[PDB]
């Protein structure tokens, strides 16, 4: 199965959805789905002594205008590896610039871990994590002269409509 | 290839055959074959502060009772990552009941782990290593409120019986 | 997509092209691709207390004599993990013998990872680096009671021709 396209999102979607997971957590090295075979590749090691500070990766037949799926920063206890998917509630929604272009994060929870499962708002997470998330995406390519803008997190239904919207602009744009 | 239906079981099956890794020896992550996609996927995080005692996976082509491939803990040196597969041999067999059904476990070794390779039977084992096994899995669900009985290991014909019957009810429910 | 036959060898080719991985950094498991499924199976565990010096792989659509694609150790700042690809530029060739058959190995750089990127070949590394690799390969087979010899290193572009002959032999031999 090609995780993109043969993947399902899930049935509980946009609410509730598999992630790809690409990266894992504490990560310097930039792991990406490739879109032709459906393997991870290494886009990158990153330019900067910063890790990556969740599982991060990309959600199932979703499409965004720079034509990736859409992007899914997920907290929970533990690592996951590239390559394996899980199951996780969308719970705020990080907009942002990287270059000019949109580049929208969802923060989402994995619905499977007994400590975070029951978080449905980022509101409800102590702030500092917010602070952390926020300060990486900020640093993560400086070093790479390549100019990021984060505005400020948006609410569990902003995310939701985020999420709803990739959904359709992959239907569309299927065939 | 979809590491359950595609992969081989090996030639020496029943009593040396293929193991597909889904979690490494000393995780919290309670990985899973996705069956449909024949990708890994986060089951869930335990709800306890253990840990998987050693790798453990699944034989391709084989099928149990509970509709899933037969569980084999493969006894080494080294931690498998979950996706890869391995060479094991049957050593012993340790029956268990997770909820009123039947969850028997092989107990196997790496026949490509130099050190592990030239074991047959789990009575050539230190004893504790099947005492921590046992209580591996009459503890990792209890804070799931999940009642799992263990009951005393048989030796590796009785392995080797059970992987051939899998085989079997794989050969029959298959189209 | 397999990874032998159907990710795309790079356009760069044979100067930069891409690598599976399939043994981390610092690795005692010796993983290898399964040629008829593409999956990553454990080969076997090293016989002796060594790790893979760096992170290696092969080159898809390549064929060597022994019937494998051809072998690359990919010098970077990061561990990789098996069944995932990078880009590569070779920077030299080791010439070796394993057990009376030949079996030279690529050294190259990741072309992505910024402090590697600019070596164009090996005589720009610290040679302490060459002399590690050298004398792994004698080693990591000792205790199998297989004999190991390694040659001289070689410059980058016979590295390169040692690539493009390896294309041309896949090429050959398909269909
Ligand atoms: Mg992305
Ligand atoms: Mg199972
Ligand atoms: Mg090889």
């Amino acid at each position: 199965a090609h995780p993109w396209h043969d993947l399902e999102i899930g049935p509980g979607a946009p609410q509730i959805f598999n992630v790809v997971v690409e990266i894992t957590k504490g990560s310097k090295v930039k792991y990406e789905l490739d879109k032709k075979t459906g393997l991870i590749k290494v886009d990158r090691i990153l330019y900067s002594s910063v890790v990556y500070p969740h599982n991060y990766g990309f959600v199932p037949r979703t499409l965004c205008e720079d034509n990736d799926p859409i992007d899914v920063l997920v907290i929970m206890q533990e690592p996951v590896l590239p390559g394996c998917f899980l199951r996780a509630r969308a719970i705020g929604l990080m907009p942002m610039i990287d270059q000019g272009e949109k580049d929208d994060k969802i923060i989402a929870v994995c619905v499977d871990d007994p400590e975070y499962k029951h978080y449905t708002d980022i509101k409800e997470l102590p702030p500092h994590r917010l602070s952390e998330i926020r300060r990486f995406f900020e640093d993560y390519k400086k070093n790479e002269n390549k100019e990021v803008a984060v505005n400020d997190f948006l609410p569990s239904e902003s995310a939701v409509e985020a999420i709803q919207y990739s959904m359709d602009l992959y239907a569309e744009y299927i065939l």
